[PDB]
Formats: structure tokens, C-alpha cells, sequence
């Protein structure tokens, strides 16, 4: 269908609740379009408090989540819990927890039907790091990871992929909108090819490399990126200057 | 001077608002001894609820955290995240998170130290898989544990170790008292014998194998164990009658 413009706001392990609210208020009181989604995502302890102050305009996230509902799982928090909660979105597959948490392909394919099941709707992220990419191997990679999320969805209705070139944001770099429009393009293209190309054009493709103020116009602008995926910006009000973006 | 009695509930991924609220509600009405200490461990969704429906003489612990205040750590939570809540305590190096997680020893070691470094009281966990009891490697295991936590300890004031005879969990082997007695009472030796028999002295050591309102004061009765690191019974109204098991 026409696909609408997503922006998903991941404040990772930041802030704390004056801090926080400070963000919301400024958010709650800004003027953004719809043509564009907007979601937040926040630290667990934060989820409730934050759903609470956000208005429905705005989504929430959770940052990640396991596949069981209930259980001997100390420190996980489940769909359910995120649902109880009025969040409606959980980010999964982020880099952060492919790397530094070693989270599985297997393991993340099984989360995202686990929340699918649920009824959450899901950003799941896929990307190459700079080895990948310099290897000359990025597609073998982000298709792999695709494919492992793309084997455990139902209803691609609910999901959001978030292309995220590790190998770039913190080594300096690019993530030129160039070198961006082509990993979505295939992406699209792969999709399309191994899914449907109705779910290939149905499905929201969001760019997740290093998003700014300053360069937000420029990969918005884009033929294949339908949004971002936005980190330490998140944090400050140039979020209304991205969610506003495409415009 | 004497080592007061230590009763931590392990909520685990357990809950909702509704059904937390309740026990709660029977946990905040009960007369429980003032000799005990009592500490709950919610998912980290519900800290703050927690935090805020707890009666004050009760305490509230997180079920993890990670090394650092902030940071590009996608679905962490930080000491300081728990401070702000309110909660005092986390919980750290627990079976599931060990081997559901793949946590490691240096990863515990960092967390604690960070954890103290901070404010919180930290209730550190150790104990052997049946590979491990079974080949004898009991000491050897729990006593390489230890280390590693000791090593990131400078006050110890702060510290509750909790022992969990994992050999004893979906092994289809039951854990005598005798046998959870003998543990730590060589986890008490190791700590005046590599560290300061003031620390030995002063230290509670839980147990965190199974307890019930059953188990519990036999258990209490033991003279290493200074209190529980208590699961299932955790989420019941028993929870009241282990809380003011020993007198």
C-alpha cells in the first residue's frame, strides 16, 4: 500500500525521568505531521511512566524483549508485560544486542514471532559491520538476517525492518545517502523477490545509520527509505526537525 | 553484630499490574518480623510500580543492570536508572542470566563493582551445574565465582551472597538442607580465608534453592544460611509465612 512515513525514536540506555519528561513535554507540545509514524523507544523502568506522559499521538517501544510470556528469565521482560503496559512496539535485533549481547539470528527470529503472536508490531534491524562491508559481503549478510526474521513473520502488516550500518556510525564515515538508497533497494528487491512484492511494498524499510538535523532532508529524500531509526538525535528536540523531515 | 535475616523474593519474569498489585497488597499488610530484612525483585518494567506500591519497609531490587550510567546499550538499564526509581538492590549473576544469557564472570565482577561504586546494595549470585558437583568440582567452581566478585568488592557492606544449586534445578535431584549447609559453610571459610574474617563474620549468605513455607525453617535453622533468595513462593501469600520463618 502507499507506505507512510516512520520515525522511531531509540533512546537506548539514557535519561532519566526529569530528563525524560523535559523530552516528552517538548514532544507532546510540537507540531508534526501525520504522513509520519512516530514511535519511542525507552529504557524498560522508563516504558510505563513514558507512555503515560506521551500523548496517544505517540507510540511507544519497548528496546527489546524475550519469547516467553512468563517465566524463569531473570532480568527479561515479556510481549505481555510490554502490552499490559500500553507500549505497543518492541525494537528487536538491534546491533547492540547482536553484539555486545550476543543475541542469536536464530534467537531473534524466535522473538519476533514470539511478539508477532502477541500482537505487538515490531522494528527489527539488520546490518553489516565494517569487515562485512569492506569484505565485499554485505548483501550475503543483511540477506541472512532478513531471512531469519522474513521465516518467522505471518503478517508483515505489524513490522518494520531497520537497515543499520554498524560498520559505520561510530568509525566516522558516510552512510552517504547513496551507499543508503542501494542496501534498501535490495533489501526491497529481496523481499519482493523471496516474499511477496506485495508485502515488498507494503513493508517500511527504515534507514538506522547515524541521523541528524543537518542530514535527515537528504536520505528522506530518498526513493527507497521510508523513515529512520534515530539514536543519540532522539534524545534532543532536532527529533521534531527529523520526524518533520520528508516535508 | 549478629547477621540479620535476609529474605529476598525473586519475581523473576513473573507479573502484571494487576496480579503484582495484589501481593502487593498482602505483602504490604502482613506483620512481618523486623528482624528480617525483605527485599523484591521485579521485572525492570515494573520497578516503579513496585517502588511506588511497596511499603516502605520493604525493599526493591532490580533483576539486573548493566556496567555503566549511559550509553549506546539498546535495552539496558543502568544502577542509576534503578536509583531514580527509588529501588536499592540488584541482583546480579543469577543461574538464568549466567547460563540462559551467557553472562561471565568478568562481566558479573564489572557489574558489581559498578553497581557499589553507585549506591546500590548488590545480592551477588554463585553455585554449581551437576556436570559440575557431580565431576566434585564444587568448590573449585563457586570458589572461582567468588573470586571473581571479591576482586570488585572494597565494602562489603553492601553485598549479600546467595548460593543456587543449579545441579538441583530440572536435574530431578532435591538438595538437602545438610547439603545446602556445608556449602556455605565453606563459602564462609573462603571469605575469612581470602579476605578478613570480619568480613566472614559480618556477611550474609542466602540460600537459593527451593523454599517453601514447607522448607524454610529447617533451613533457617542451618547456621551459614542467612536467609533466602526465594523464587516461585516469591509470587504467593507464603511468601509471608517464609519471610518470618527463623522466630
Amino acid at each position: 500500500a502507499p507506505r507512510k512515513f516512520f520515525v522511531g525514536g531509540n533512546w537506548k540506555m539514557n535519561g532519566d525521568k526529569k530528563s525524560l519528561g523535559e523530552l516528552i513535554h517538548t514532544l507532546n507540545g510540537a507540531k508534526l505531521s501525520a504522513d509520519t509514524e512516530v514511535v519511542c523507544g525507552a529504557p524498560s523502568i522508563y516504558l510505563d511512566f513514558a507512555r503515560q506522559k506521551l500523548d496517544a499521538k505517540i507510540g511507544v517501544a519497548a528496546q527489546n524483549c524475550y519469547k516467553v510470556p512468563k517465566g524463569a528469565f531473570t532480568g527479561e521482560i515479556s510481549p505481555a508485560m510490554i502490552k499490559d503496559i500500553g507500549a505497543a512496539w518492541v525494537i528487536l535485533g538491534h546491533s547492540e544486542r547482536r553484539h555486545v549481547f550476543g543475541e542469536s539470528d536464530e534467537l531473534i527470529g524466535q522473538k519476533v514471532a514470539h511478539a508477532l503472536a502477541e500482537g505487538l508490531g515490531v522494528i527489527a534491524c539488520i546490518g553489516e559491520k565494517l569487515d562485512e562491508r569492506e569484505a565485499g559481503i554485505t548483501e550475503k549478510v543483511v540477506f541472512e538476517q532478513t531471512k531469519a526474521i522474513a521465516d518467522n513473520v505471518k503478517d508483515w502488516s505489524k513490522v518494520v525492518l531497520a537497515y543499520e550500518p554498524v560498520w559505520a556510525i561510530g568509525t566516522g564515515k558516510t552512510a552517504t545517502p547513496q551507499q543508503a538508497q542501494e542496501v534498501h533497494e535490495k533489501l526491497r528487491g529481496w523481499l519482493k523477490t523471496h516474499v511477496s512484492d506485495a508485502v515488498a511494498q507494503s513493508t517500511r524499510i527504515i534507514y538506522g545509520g547515524s541521523v541528524t538535523g543537518g542530514n535527515c532532508k537528504e536520505l528522506a529524500s530518498q526513493h527507497d527509505v521510508d523513515g529512520f531509526l534515530v539514536g543519540g538525535a532522539s534524545l534532543k528536540p532536532e527529533f521534531v526537525d527529523i520526524i518533520n523531515a520528508k516535508h
